[PDB]
């Protein structure tokens, strides 16, 4: 329906200001373009879903995401991608670990402070039914 059509595009705008808010944060600067393959010719071979802040903006414009809770998956995948990609105790991997897991905890705080969970809720409940 309408109202339905409508709410989506709330959620869509709701993600599109989230998304907006981390990709300008300096400290996520790595995450908001996809890796180069000429800087790490290897990443497309290791990481078999490779995602990154610039991806989930196209998604949201795609309409992928109809759930807080889709999104949310992409945002973890950034996270556990660069956990993976970058394991080692030097400082250079754990500088992006603490990013990463700085992303996904900003994501998730923002959401905890900012999303009703009635709007989410409402989401879910027309996802299920189409
Ligand atoms: N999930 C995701 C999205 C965009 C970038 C990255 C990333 N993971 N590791 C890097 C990296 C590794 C060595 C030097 C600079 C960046 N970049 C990871
Ligand atoms: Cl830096
Ligand atoms: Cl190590």
């Amino acid at each position: 329906s309408m109202q339905e059509e409508d709410t989506f595009r709330e959620l869509r705008i709701f993600l599109r200001n989230v998304t907006h808010r981390l990709a300008i944060d300096k400290r996520f600067r790595v995450f908001t373009k996809p890796v180069d393959p000429d800087e790490v010719p290897d990443y497309v071979t290791v990481i078999k879903q490779p995602m990154d802040l610039s991806s989930v903006i196209s998604k949201i414009d795609l309409h992928k995401y109809l759930t807080v809770k889709d999104y949310l998956r992409d945002i973890d995948l950034i996270c556990s991608n660069a956990l993976e990609y970058n394991p080692d105790r030097d400082p250079g991997d754990r500088l992006i670990r603490h990013r990463a897991c700085a992303l996904r905890d900003t994501a998730y705080a923002i959401i905890k402070e900012e999303l009703d969970e009635d709007f989410e809720q409402l989401c879910e409940e027309i996802q299920e039914s189409r």
